[PDB]
RNA sequence: CGUCAAAGCACUUUGCAAAAGCUAACGUAUCUGUUUCUUGCCUUUUACCAGAAACAGCCGUUUGUAAGGUGUGCUAAUUUGACUGUAUAGUUUUUGUAAUCUUUU
């Protein structure tokens, strides 16, 4: 990242870890082999909230765009 | 080659499905891109240098199956499978040593 990590979040239904920042960015790290594989571009700014949904394969995530 | 069974037949157009099952060229061919990292040349970013891992596209290949098209036959031809497929009256099996009678329990 490149600016505070603000939010995190591991799924226990897959390997994978999350995150996001006051940088617009929201990524995927896999657990397995410790890279990042996915951005999830949309947001205009700096996100706070980052949370997995606990059946559907979804991922929340809200900040000051005034929307989650 | 011979029998039996199935089926129109050869050639072709589309649709739809698949294509590591026990280490192996679906393609003896081979190109671009994204992300994450590492180094190059650099300060405008792009455009690029040349290595890695992870994903993607694209140009192609094979198979099965469905419907079609052309040419030929449906009073035929071709394909496909299956099979415990040969002929011997003269000594080891399919051209007879068989026939017949009687006693015992």
């Amino acid at each position: 990242h490149i600016a505070t990590v603000r939010g995190l979040a591991v799924s226990p239904r897959h390997p994978y870890l999350f995150s996001c920042g006051e940088d617009k960015m929201v990524k995927c790290w896999d657990l397995e082999t410790n890279k990042v594989i996915r951005h999830y571009h949309g947001h205009l700014s700096g996100v706070y909230a980052l949370k997995l949904h606990p059946t559907l394969d979804v991922l929340v995530t809200a900040g000051r765009d005034a929307v989650a």
